[PDB]
C-alpha cells in the first residue's frame, strides 16, 4: 500500500491533542426546561443523526448510527436499539466509525438519561483502518 497511510498516523501529533478522552455534551436547547432530557433522547433518538461536540474544543463531529429515515413517511416510533442500552448502565450511547480526509477513526460518547454532558474517547484504531486505507482508491 502506499507508504503515505502509515507516515500521517505516526507524525500527525492531532490524534493525542484531540482523539482523546475528551468530555462531551449532546447538541440540544439546553435553555429549555429539563424537559428535553427526556424529549430530545426519544425524538433524537427517532433521528439517529446526533450532532455532538467537545467541550474543551470547539470542534463539532456530526454522526448517524441508526435513524429511522430522513425524508421517509415512516412512524415516529424511536430506534429500539436506543432503549436496549437506556435499560443497562442507564444510560444511552452510541458507537460508529467515522471517516474524515484520512482514514476510519472509531467515535463512541457516552451520556446519562439526565445530565448530556458526558465523556467521549476517540482514537484512530480501526483495523478497517488499515485495510480501507488501501481500498480507499477507486
Amino acid at each position: 500500500v502506499v507508504p503515505d497511510q502509515r507516515s500521517k498516523f505516526e507524525n500527525e501529533e492531532f490524534f493525542r491533542k484531540l482523539s482523546r478522552e475528551c468530555e462531551i455534551k449532546y447538541t440540544g436547547f439546553r435553555d429549555r426546561p429539563h424537559e428535553e432530557r427526556q424529549t430530545r433522547f426519544q425524538n433524537a433518538c427517532r433521528d439517529g443523526r446526533s450532532e455532538i461536540a467537545f467541550v474543551a474544543t470547539g470542534t463539532n463531529l456530526s454522526l448517524q448510527f441508526f435513524p429511522a429515515s430522513w425524508q421517509g413517511e415512516q412512524r415516529q416510533t424511536p430506534s429500539r436499539e436506543y432503549v436496549d442500552l437506556e435499560r443497562e448502565a442507564g444510560k444511552v450511547y452510541l458507537k460508529a466509525p467515522m471517516i474524515l480526509n484520512g482514514v476510519c477513526v472509531i467515535w463512541k460518547g457516552w451520556i446519562d438519561l439526565h445530565r448530556l454532558d458526558g465523556m467521549g474517547c476517540l482514537e484512530f484504531d480501526e483495523e478497517r483502518a488499515q485495510q480501507e486505507d488501501a481500498l480507499a482508491q477507486q
